[PDB]
């Protein structure tokens, strides 16, 4: 019943589908299946070339931020697998346009843009789709005025079954920018390694729930369901949050331990298996139709 | 039963009150009780445009730190409700006259004080009370010698009920003075954004416990009952522990999830929750006079 | 049954032996027994000056990253007491000959050294056994290519009674070469103070379990049973991965808060109650041969 690609997000997919009682199928490629098959959260395993087998009938494939890079956007939005959350959507975190759209739509606040009219020197800006650069400017992108300021990554989770935005964590990038923490030397990629769990100062929640609320009312409207599970905005705090951009699925950073959840539930409960009761729910309500596509 | 300000903590103290079955009741402000009413863990919501509606009878108010910025600190000590664990004591951490009494009388380390009489240059110092400047100088208030290296928050809970000092975790801040630690820029704001969750190294916490134990002997003195639920100790680990400052209630770093509760309990447990087992404990011995005011 | 020295990760450890049903003693100093008496998952408790008193019969000793220095290695590896997994392992994490010989066995990258050939300057290098300096130079040690990015610590639980090789955490020291992440100031010493659990892009664990197996391989070979309970490999994640050491036993980055033990496990459970675990399921077999020494 539950499947997905091998990476991104897998682990926290698949065990939270075993732990909601579902079976597990998990598509692995030749390198890669010795470290997964070891792993007692996988039923069955696929092991492929390519993963372009989106063919995958019988369960719930459940996207990831790995499938377009995997699959076009084109094959996803026809294929013939079922699909959790909407599907649509997907999409929209993968342009400026789509991004730009729906964070306008939604009246969240966004990093300006900067054509070529900076203020050299000492003026650095970040260009994105990455690397920061100086006065000189000289050397498919876009450049925005360059922010310090610890990057939040908010994780959401709209739930049909229950009608409800639930705010499930708030994580924080480990970049490779780092060795520059304790000694800085020169600019560095801001490749991600990893991610860390944060506790967001309590005073600034109520913010990104209003954000999200507005985000999931213009998603309903721009791209007629509109979000379904997990979604992220992420956010630069200048002291006044500032959109970079967001997630069409779940995001990544939902790896890192987070609570939260425990508000909404008696139990913790991750990002994966949020999914994975939400799909649960709807299976003993005959619903299952509201969050599949 | 249990209520409180919505802000600071009030998740933490909330979840974990309805946790150990007691009832909840949240005083929230029009702008923020959106986010607030959409939670499952509050049961009475006050809505209001001050929460000076200090006369919450029948429940145990339960402070945190944003009391004294949205009521004085007159009032408080005056106020007819309830409230958790001492109530004279919340007044220690709000002035250096008091944080440096407690911390003398407790024979912890102190960063040193510094009056105009630096180094300058290249001798920069902490303005608290914050910014960092350099020679010059010029430009309520203490300067301290500046020292770098990691900032850790200890979280404590001391209970009447059960006689004993617990140390619960190890906080570390997140402030906007990040985006440096990928590339550094200029000296940015110490204000926090969030909390981290941090295993301290086993060896330093037995010091730790000692100046707890400390802490709480002397706060029995110098301020009757002294210390009954949650505090902490702030620290500037040099390689030698330098006090630089205090929580007298819970301090808000406690949002992390931290484990060591699970060293007093089989349990993991938050520090609001083990506010809200203090109480219980209390209740079911009619104790419940030792832990209120 | 179960012992160990009271400091490094015994609190993790005699939680973890009491949550498995275990009994548990601890060996500690004067000193320190404060902190630890009033604590509940001690049964018996050793008072001690000096912790040579290794005859510990009846019990099992799991070591961990204090017993050399307060032990020679050659008292241990002649002890008397039963001790968890080999321990003629224990030694090799000790020196470079060692590091080295099993890292090259396991065919695992590593931070190339330097005999001073530099490049003087901006060309910084690290100093083993800490310290980093520039072009001079001048003033038992190895030199190392100075490298900036993320530093990684992968926990590795390695298990006879169920013969696999288990991929548990990833840990990030927390350094007081910080408070320069706020603001530069200084070289500062590379001391470790805490640790931080950190979810890694799942896209690079697979290359670690890969390294991981590779070491329990050689390891088999190199020192007869070779690795039998957890063990560490540090890396430096250039976007390339070099190994920069290993953790002959549990490595102390595991006091974090690591999931990942859900893959195996329907639990969370963290390396002392793993290796405890290991204990209660040789118990329940007659195995416990397999997994002392
Ligand atoms: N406007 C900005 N100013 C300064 N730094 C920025 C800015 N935007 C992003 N960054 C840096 O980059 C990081 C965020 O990168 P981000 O998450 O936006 O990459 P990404 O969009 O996920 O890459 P991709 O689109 O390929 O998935 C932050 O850690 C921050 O330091
Ligand atoms: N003596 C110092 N030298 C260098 N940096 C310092 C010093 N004291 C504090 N800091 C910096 O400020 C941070 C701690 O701020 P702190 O917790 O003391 O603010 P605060 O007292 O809680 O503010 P407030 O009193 O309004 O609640 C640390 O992260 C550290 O980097
Ligand atoms: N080759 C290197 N280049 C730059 N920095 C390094 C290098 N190696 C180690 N470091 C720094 O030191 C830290 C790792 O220290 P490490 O874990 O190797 O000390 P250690 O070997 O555990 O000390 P000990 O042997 O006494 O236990 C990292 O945080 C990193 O910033």
């Amino acid at each position: 019943i539950v499947s997905t690609i091998a990476s991104h997000s897998s682990l926290q997919i698949l065990l939270g589908a075993k732990k909601e009682g579902f079976k597990t199928r998990l598509y692995v490629s030749p390198k890669r299946r010795p470290f997964y098959s070891s792993l007692p959260i996988v039923d069955d395993l696929v092991v492929a070339e390519e993963m372009t087998s989106i063919l995958n009938d019988d369960g719930i494939v459940v996207p990831h931020g790995s499938f377009v890079a995997y699959l076009g956007i084109e094959a996803i939005e026809k294929a013939k697998a079922r699909f959790f959350g909407n599907r649509r959507f997907l999409k929209w975190e993968t342009t400026f346009e789509l991004q730009d759209k729906a964070l306008e739509g939604a009246g969240i606040p966004r990093v300006e843009v900067v054509e070529p009219e900076d203020a050299k020197p000492d003026e650095l800006y970040f260009v994105r789709i990455e690397g920061s650069e100086l006065e000189e400017r000289l050397s498919p992108y876009r450049v925005e005025r360059f922010i310090p300021g610890v990057y939040l990554y908010v994780h959401f989770f709209y739930s049909p079954i229950l009608e409800r935005l639930e705010l499930l964590g708030v994580d924080e990038r480990v970049l490779i920018a780092d060795g520059n923490a304790r000694w800085p030397v020169k600019p560095l990629p801001y490749t991600i390694v990893g991610n860390r769990a944060i506790a967001l100062r309590e005073s600034l929640l109520p913010q990104l729930y209003d954000y999200g609320l507005a985000f999931v009312r213009t998603m309903r409207e721009l791209e007629p369901p509109g979000v379904i599970g997990p979604f992220a905005l992420h956010f630069a705090y200048d002291g006044s949050f500032k959109a970079i951009g967001i997630a069409s699925r779940i995001d990544g950073g939902s790896n890192a331990d987070h609570w939260y959840s425990e508000l909404y539930w008696g139990e913790r409960l991750s990002m994966g298996r949020r999914i994975a009761r939400e799909l649960r729910l709807a299976e003993e309500e005959d619903r299952l139709e509201e969050v599949v596509t």
